[PDB]
């Protein structure tokens, strides 16, 4: 093309959009801020940031321990918790890198070689995982106890990452099902296209209206298995290139076989027929698998990054500035 | 105009037949070890009957890690089979299970000769009869390639390349001078601070130090875990802290899960201690490891942008020299 493409991080922008606490020039999320920030770009009520005192912020996470420390951990806390920005970037990386185990970072912080780390290492773990004094916090209390006594064992960290993936799945399901125990395929499409603001949506929504019939729905199990699929989009993309090279079109049983090989799972016909019908951009019986792959990528990244290439513009600006300030001295000494 | 991989193939391919060019197994081994032929291989023209007798070497070669060496020149390897083997070498963790399971139409763990080129082309993206076709599917395509046999081939191939490189740099012996290990390590690195590396080799090493085949293999294994090693170094880099010898050995052990000898690691440290502190210049070291892994056959992101910008500078000088002529 005409430029290198830098992936620009909107993670801090998202954090500032959803954080509802401030204390001493530092902003913080409640667990609820965190869940909605990973699901949405914009906040529903621009409510003004609560400015808290040392005692107040201590009280926010005080009366906890009530939370079920499995996959309803964050939901159960409501607003009763505190999450720092570096902890946020850590949590974002766990969601957008679901297959990563970060064993190298853990072991590098496991100085005693016991498969455990100490509270002092937690922020280092956060900063390495998410590269591309201090008040007490919900994660600090959970992993390292109330006054920093216990240590985070690796298998506990693995379980926490698993419960976090699950909890985002189930909370996204509750938002798009309007709590109501099944998800209309209209709403599943809404979810699927959420981070795809590229204008092409006319055909997707006309497809949704015409092709799938009123009353059809999916369950939480179908939704979870599709999220799993989405985390295997790179395997799916290999299977798609093996059709792109043979110049062959992807029909419905070919789509289903590719999906089986990507996930190792048997997704339901109810799900995969709907997905096919939606991304059958033309009237043919063929998957427009390119734009589908694009949409799975949008879905996986959650609006947290934006590609750009204004490197050439800065280059030109610097060329013109330097050449001008060089002529301003080369010729004002000449004639 | 040719790609790096096609350029290497044309550099080392010694057989011609029907206007196509083929490698023997020996050509392939030296293809991945070196960038320039020494004698300029005489290209032997072939006709139908010739390549059959060439193929006949498969009757007698073992199928473990001495496969390619046993054949010597008695074999035929095509260009797409070459990109396939390259990719197995330069992406040694990949597994390729997805491509296999997609070509395995009958649900079993096996593919037919008809799928083999598909497998090559997919694995390598970013009916003349050949040694590999005969090895995998039989002389007449009468058998099929199980995934396990394929995986174990990939392992044997990595092992053979390690053992052959060791022989080339040990000059046939069961020990490799540390100077020659350094020659191998820097072999796909251009000339940057090359003189510092070599001054270090000369001054920091005592005469007659060597490494075993085991040590060389442990270092090749380490080289395949360079991204794990990179994470370990970036932790130090974010702590604004230097990598001394003990931290080097701990990083290597954690990136490898294996115990590399002090004999090897102290030499590696001393070589890449560019500034003469007792701290490891680990940015330049990690660059060399990537060099080594890619064998000069792949371009990489950073070099792609740094060439895009040299093209931009070229066209910009052309642009000012044009627009100047637009006045007089």
């Amino acid at each position: 093309y005409l430029g290198p493409i830098e992936k620009l991080s909107l993670r801090k922008q998202r954090f500032m959009q959803f954080s509802s606490l401030e204390h001493d020039g530092e902003y913080y999320m409640t667990p609820r801020d965190f869940l909605f920030s990973v699901m949405f770009e914009q906040v529903e009520r621009k409510t003004l940031v609560k400015k808290l005192a040392k005692k107040d912020i201590e009280d926010v996470l005080s009366g906890i321990q009530t939370a079920r420390c499995g996959s309803t951990f964050f939901r159960d806390l409501g607003d009763k918790g505190v999450i720092s920005y570096t902890e946020y970037l850590f949590l974002l990386t766990i969601l957008t890198k679901p297959h990563s185990g970060f064993h190298v970072a853990f072991k590098m912080l496991d100085v005693d070689g016991n498969e455990m780390i100490e509270r002092k290492e937690f922020v280092k773990l956060q900063k390495i995982i998410s590269k591309q004094p201090g008040v007490n916090t919900t994660l600090q209390v959970r992993f390292f106890g109330k006054r920093g006594e216990k240590k985070l064992h690796y298998k506990e960290f693995r379980r926490f990452m698993e419960n976090l993936q699950t909890e985002v799945q189930e909370m996204e399901f509750l938002q798009f099902s309007k709590g109501l125990n099944f998800m209309r395929k209209e709403d599943f499409a809404e979810w699927l296209l959420f981070f795809t603001n590229t204008e092409n949506k006319d055909i997707y929504w006309r497809n949704v209206r015409e092709k799938l019939s009123v009353g059809e729905s999916i369950s939480l199990d179908e939704f979870k298995s599709f999220c799993h699929f989405t985390t295997h989009l790179e395997d799916f993309a290999i299977a798609m290139q093996m059709f792109s090279l043979a110049h062959r079109p992807v029909r419905l049983a070919e789509f289903k076989r590719a999906v089986k090989v990507a996930t190792g799972q048997e997704l339901s016909d109810n799900l995969l027929d709907t997905v096919f019908k939606i991304f059958d951009l033309d009237g043919d019986e063929c998957l427009s698998h390119g734009e589908f792959l694009g949409v799975l990528k949008n879905r996986m990244h959650r609006g947290l990054w934006v590609s750009q290439q204004q490197s050439v513009q800065e280059y030109w600006k610097c060329v013109k500035k330097e050449s001008i300030k060089g002529v301003k001295e080369a010729w004002r000494q000449q004639a």
